[PDB]
């Protein structure tokens, strides 16, 4: 991974430890998401998460169940220590819905991707900012030999820089500075309009508003990933949609 300080440094140390796992064909979010797009379709994906470094308790399978019918697809929180998620969340909702399903977590290493596919994930993150260029893209193809299509997360100019030139399809624009936790939605709009026709562009949140996810649909924006507002109040996925 790259040189990392405060959680981010914990956090990576933890997921190099991570164990694996041993363990319903890959529906992919990337096509979903493109499909939802051709119908006219707004395609939020809504997150699950307990805690973020948030503290809500919900069902992991009634959250999902909701979700199943309005959503273009559930990321899952299986990061452990900061965001108190496991395999487990994952496992379950995989085997509830029939939906495509992201595993959100801090993947360092290979057999991390390895375990999202045997728990039933179709895709999963990798973070531009957590790896070094050559890990991003070594992971991006491991990702790919299972079929998954990974989105990247970029955060600033840089981030994309790598993330194109490894070639990447499917990216999230993160408004988050995932060390300090801050959100700076700034840079968003000129980032937005740097990402290539080809690539799927997701903006991730710090959404709340229906007015805020239709002025992004206008510039080009594919897909919203939504946390925490849907997991203060999962009935707000109406308004959204």
């Amino acid at each position: 991974p790259r040189y990392l300080k405060g959680w981010l440094e914990d956090v990576v140390q933890l997921s190099l430890r991570r164990p694996s796992l041993h363990a319903r064909p890959i529906i992919s979010l990337r096509e979903r998401i493109l499909e939802f797009n051709k119908r006219n379709n707004t395609a939020i994906i809504a997150v699950y998460k307990r805690k973020s470094p948030l503290n809500v308790e919900r069902d992991p399978i009634e959250y999902a169940k909701f979700m199943e019918r309005g959503v273009v697809g559930l990321a899952i929180l299986t990061e452990e220590k900061y965001f108190n998620g496991s395999y487990e969340d994952l496992r379950k909702i995989a085997s509830s819905v029939s939906i495509p399903i992201l595993m959100w977590d801090i993947i360092v290493k290979e057999s991390q991707i390895d375990d999202a596919y045997n728990l039933g994930a179709d895709t999963v993150g990798l973070i531009v900012k957590i790896l070094t260029e050559r890990e991003l893209k070594s992971l991006l193809e491991y990702a790919r030999s299972y079929g998954m299509e990974p989105a990247i997360v970029i955060n600033d100019e840089n981030d994309l820089d790598i993330a194109l030139r490894i070639g990447a399809r499917f990216i999230i624009i993160s408004s988050h500075d995932l060390e300090t936790l801050e959100i700076n939605k700034e840079n968003q709009r000129k980032l937005i309009s740097m990402v290539p026709s080809d690539v799927v562009k997701v903006v991730a949140s710090g959404i709340s508003e229906r007015n805020e996810i239709e002025e992004l649909r206008k510039l080009g924006v594919n897909a919203f990933e939504i946390g925490s507002s849907l997991m203060r109040n999962p009935e707000k996925i109406k308004e959204f949609i």
